[PDB]
């Protein structure tokens, strides 16, 4: 058995459905607690398990409020969640990659005994939108014991993530002209190793504010591919294999599936 399967069986109903089974509380990290990052939420499950854990970053001009959904929605299927605010809403890509660590560690280490204690710290992932999504580039780089990284809408001056090797699922807007996938996401998922569990989806009809926005793709394929490599679950391996490879929702899927099962 695997020991860190948690939540019922999923089903895609219960995965586009605007809440997961998981009953969500929160705790504050105010820019005083916070060292290294400019505070955020921490959303966690009420029921008293070990979890994964998360750091969202968001992006340019962005505050957490612009990535709140999101925490709530990864927590609510098992995951203990922080949506961070960064040191100032300009920084750039690999200042986040500094705070994405920053916050993970305030979790881990720092937090109340309620968040800390609802942690496997073994088991840690990052995400971003835009810059923050660059950021999580870059710290999958630097942290290769990371689980999970899911870069949405990414943006960052550096293409070559060749040196990435955290199972890497890629969120590109077909419509994004800040970040566009023709000069960002997709070199990115390109230049990642062929070697690694990676994903690329790109969703239709969707401009570079879309990760800002409640989203039922963003939402299932981000809860997936967390299950299944934060932790290990192979319940979640049908949705990313073969995967949405849908117009309306999904413009493009590509992927190394079925990532050695």
């Amino acid at each position: 058995a695997n020991p860190y399967e948690r939540g019922p069986n999923p089903t895609d109903a219960l995965l586009e459905a605007r809440s997961g089974p998981f009953s969500v509380s929160e705790e504050n990290v105010s820019r005083l607690s916070a060292s290294g990052f400019g505070g955020g939420t921490i959303y966690y499950p009420r029921e008293n398990n070990t979890y994964g854990a998360v750091a969202i970053s968001p992006g340019y001009t962005g505050t957490e409020a612009s990535i709140a959904w999101l925490g709530e929605r990864i927590a609510s299927h098992g995951f203990v969640v922080i949506t961070i605010d960064t040191i100032t809403t300009l920084d750039q890509p690999d200042s986040r990659a500094e705070q994405l660590n920053a916050a993970l560690n305030h979790m881990i280490n720092r937090a109340s005994s309620t968040v800390r204690s609802r942690i496997d710290s073994s088991r840690l992932a990052v995400m971003g939108h835009s810059m923050g999504g660059g950021g999580s580039l870059r710290l999958a780089s630097q942290r290769p014991d990371l689980k999970a990284a899911i870069p949405l809408t990414p943006w960052h001056l550096n293409k070559n993530w060749s040196s990435v090797t955290v199972p890497t699922l890629i969120i590109g807007a077909d419509l994004d002209t800040i970040a566009p996938v023709a000069t960002h996401a997709k070199p990115f998922y390109n230049s990642l190793p062929s070697s690694i569990s990676k994903a690329y989806l790109e969703l239709d009809g969707a401009t570079h504010f879309a990760p800002n926005i409640p989203n039922k793709i963003i939402g299932k394929y981000s809860v997936a591919w967390l299950k299944r490599f934060v932790d290990n679950d192979t319940r979640y391996t049908q949705f990313l294999c073969p995967g949405p490879r849908l117009f309306g929702e999904v413009e493009e899927y590509r992927s190394t599936c079925p990532f050695y099962p």
